[PDB]
């Protein structure tokens, strides 16, 4: 579950730092990093893309990409740190 | 129900392009994808309503929208990605 | 419920619009703006608080108003537009 | 719960505005504050990290925070507000 969602998460930012490379001329770290804080929602004041296509591709790298990353996020916490953290909490 | 979303959240994202494309200026694409990242909540680092007209749509419209957006975003991530993906997951 | 956590989402807004006028000399509709972007997380492009007293509050106003400010737009949507619009799906 | 959930908030931000005042030079109370609305996902329109460690962290730094500190807004909105207000609600 949590290897699936981590290697869907990883895929999908794959795609993002591919495409803002690519499209937006954006070197790879800044592609990746665009697509990171988009996914999440945390947004970036800098850089919004520059071409029409940049612009469609984000709307739809949104939609899809959205409710997989906070899927990850939430199994992570959930599933990865609750006990991990809760564990010492055991006198 | 998935279409139902899809439907409404298209009428929300044509009703928010006409505004401002109309009201604030933007080329068509622009007034889209503004919509867009408003009601994900993703925002824009580079656009912000210039009128007070603009200020308050938008402060009613992500209101309106936010919830709906994310209801759609939820049923399509689990009910037309979940077992898609989880599919091939199966043997 | 609707109406309580309708009147709580607007005194905490009218709250941001008075500390964000005065400390940060905003004029009010985008003080008000401010408050609204910030609480339901979409930000602003433009506007970040000046001084060290508008980002202190604002670090305490993110924290205690974003859940609030959330289960209004989850109860207004879930409680108010789900039936009125599932309301004509009836037949 | 809330009193684990509020200490593991402090410490990651602490950890945020220490990162962020030494490798991207911020005042600490700058630090703190991009911290805070990077891992709320509000954002900020001014700042983003200039170098690639910052973006490298940053990128991890949202994943591995993004649900602790929602779970504390979750529990301090559910469990310290909600029967505060709640409470005079009653007659
Ligand atoms: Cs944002
Ligand atoms: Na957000
Ligand atoms: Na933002």
């Amino acid at each position: 579950e949590f290897q699936v969602l981590f290697v869907l998460t990883i895929l999908t930012l794959i795609s993002g730092t591919i495409f803002y490379s690519t499209v937006e001329g954006l070197r790879p770290i800044d592609a990746l990093y665009f697509s990171v804080v988009t996914l999440t929602t945390v947004g970036d004041g800098n850089f919004s893309p520059q071409t029409d296509f940049g612009k469609i591709f984000t709307i739809l790298y949104i939609f899809i990409g959205i409710g997989l990353v906070f899927g990850f996020i939430h199994k992570l916490a959930v599933n990865v740190q609750l006990p991990s953290i809760l564990s010492n909490l055991v006198p």
